[PDB]
């Protein structure tokens, strides 16, 4: 269980804050109590990962009363990071583009956030030059 080295490229401002790191450690710790990790197939690991992720989003208030992911919360959290204005523009464009694809391809609110997050993970890493080394 090696600690990753992250190169944040042009997006160092996206680094999580101390409150976010402390929260995420405790929220995921609690989710794993009731959704323990297997230690088998890729399919089983992924399902367990996705279940822990939904549990973590709900614990942090990421679904509104209708159960829809809070896309507008995500958008505002990007702006609150205070990226360089040109980089902020590019990151907000990908938020809007990924949201539109997710909500067109899926009616299911969980499938929507999985597609949105997959789309943001790929596109934000490319624009920012983010590299994770384990
Ligand atoms: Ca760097
Ligand atoms: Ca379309
Ligand atoms: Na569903």
């Amino acid at each position: 269980a090696k600690v990753p080295v992250i190169e944040w490229g042009k997006c160092e401002q996206l680094k999580p804050s101390e409150s976010e790191r402390t929260s995420k450690a405790a929220v995921v710790d609690k989710c794993l109590q009731s959704l323990p990790l297997p230690d088998a197939t890729q399919q089983e690991i992924d399902k367990h990962r996705e279940s822990v992720t939904t549990c973590a989003l709900k614990a942090e208030g990421w679904f509104d009363d209708e159960g829809v992911y809070k896309f507008d919360r995500a958008r505002n959290e990007i702006k609150n990071k205070k990226l360089d204005s040109e980089v902020e523009e590019a990151v907000l464009l990908k938020h809007d583009a990924c949201q539109k694809e997710a909500t067109e391809k899926h009616d299911d609110y969980i499938n929507q956030v999985q597609l949105y997050q997959a789309c943001m993970d790929y596109n934000i890493s490319q624009i920012c030059g983010i590299k994770v080394m384990v």
